[PDB]
């Protein structure tokens, strides 16, 4: 199937660019290539931005 | 690092490997920005594809 | 939804780390910064290897 | 371009917090690696002693 991580903690916005998500939430990795901020879809909201990787845990 | 545009004008890209966006869409560079036509994720709508590097600037 | 891929044509896999896919098929982009060459997984029949970049083009 | 280790032992991560492999197992590098499973797709932290270029 598609490949996830899953949300270890919620997670509020606080920039333009930046993803909400709560726990538990499915997100569909775009970029991880650029340190600890990935660039995140999420499989619930259909937003899509950037996520801190340590709040994320591999599905 | 995270480098972010933002689309300066609309554009209706000629193939399907070229995105096509509304001004105002911020847009993730990735890759080498040597050319005229870069790599970059959308953040409105999560897809992957090369824009024209005059119709962005950063975000 | 999930984001996606779609092939433009057949690719037979040569090698132990390449991904065979066909014209069509939709496959998920996992790592797409390296240049001539991506790495995906196959929505379509859960396979997973590197995949030349032109080959494919947003769904 | 993309860089392909090998791992040269199985490693279960305890919580699935970071990468389960096996012996055999290709991964794409992106103390501890950014990976992603060739076999499974899946992506996630590796300890680079346990791999070698495939
Ligand atoms: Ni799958
Ligand atoms: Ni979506």
């Amino acid at each position: 199937g598609v490949t996830t991580f899953v949300a270890l903690y919620d997670y509020e916005s606080r920039t333009e660019t930046d993803l909400s998500f709560k726990k538990g939430e499915r997100l569909q990795i775009v970029n991880n290539t650029e340190g600890d901020w990935w660039l995140a879809h999420s499989l619930s909201t259909g937003q899509t931005g950037y996520i801190p990787s340590n709040y994320v845990a591999p599905s």
